[PDB]
């Protein structure tokens, strides 16, 4: 049953970036798959702890679109071996080789993040850092949410007001998560990242702070439905509460969905 993956099993290959608290590479493991690993020589209780905290939530996780947990190794580093997804994140497709994605598959990808995200919410699992890059495409057809090092039981832009201006304790909720997604939607629809036209970092981090500044969303392309560009503004509320919960917002999607290629 057990997770342990003995050493010397996973070939480590190919460096492909970063994730959470750690390096992700293409590793072969029965097949392809992707290897996030600490490469410190030796592990601080703190980056222990962190760890052993992802670990445990990933364990929970049996989802078409989350990103299939395979199993994890404390032997050689600490690292965690994933399905491999052939074919870049949602960040990638939109915002650097620049994917012109056609409307019905935005949608569809759309109503795949959500259907991922009721899942974790249903299992009490907040991601905290839901954004496009986070988001994978395996084989350009399927949505599959990574990276769970944040998750519980540095990229502001899909961060809610709330968690921007740091108080209370925990401004991390099921809403949080939600206006997170309400971002990748906008990504979506407007196939750009918010703020584009502001390049002053700590004023989109003061103004979002204070409500001054929230997405524009009269940019939307034009065939983008009403009942998208609804969902999408309910998402963005600035007061948290006045969000709809995943179970809710899927049911709009594939309401949309149906009345869609008529
Ligand atoms: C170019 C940068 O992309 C990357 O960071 C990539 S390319 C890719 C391909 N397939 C699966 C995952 C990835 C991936 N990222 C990640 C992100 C988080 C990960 C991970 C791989 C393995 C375990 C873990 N924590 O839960």
């Amino acid at each position: 049953d057990d997770w342990e993956i003995p050493d010397g099993q996973i070939t480590v290959g190919q460096r492909i970036g970063s994730g959470s608290f750690g390096t992700v590479y293409k590793g072969k493991w029965h097949g392809d798959v992707a290897v996030k690993m600490l490469n410190v020589t030796a592990p601080t209780p703190q980056q222990l702890q962190a760890f052993k905290n992802e670990v445990g939530v990933l364990r929970k996780t049996r989802h078409v679109n989350i990103l299939l947990f395979m199993g994890y190794s404390t032997k050689p580093q600490l690292a965690i071996v994933t399905q491999w997804c052939e074919g870049s994140s949602l960040y990638h497709h939109l915002h650097i080789i620049e994917t012109k994605f056609e409307m019905i598959k935005l949608i569809d990808i759309a109503r795949q993040t959500a259907q991922g995200m009721d899942y974790l919410h249903a299992k009490s699992i907040i991601h905290r850092d839901l954004k496009s890059n986070n988001i994978f495409l395996h084989e350009d057809l399927t949505v599959k949410i990574g990276d769970f090092g944040l998750a519980t039981v540095g990229s502001i832009l899909w961060m809610a007001p709330e968690v921007i201006r740091m108080q209370d304790k925990n401004p991390y909720s099921f809403q949080s998560d939600v206006y997170a997604f309400g971002i990748v939607l906008y990504e979506l629809m407007t196939g750009q990242l918010p703020y584009s036209n502001i390049n002053n970092r700590d004023q989109i981090i003061f103004m979002v702070g204070r409500g001054y500044l929230s997405p524009d969303l009269s940019k939307v392309r034009s065939n983008c439905p009403k009942a998208m560009k609804r969902l999408m503004a309910e998402c963005l509320k600035k007061k948290r509460d006045e969000r709809p919960l995943f179970p809710q917002i899927l049911a709009s999607i594939e309401l949309l969905a149906r009345s869609l290629p008529k």
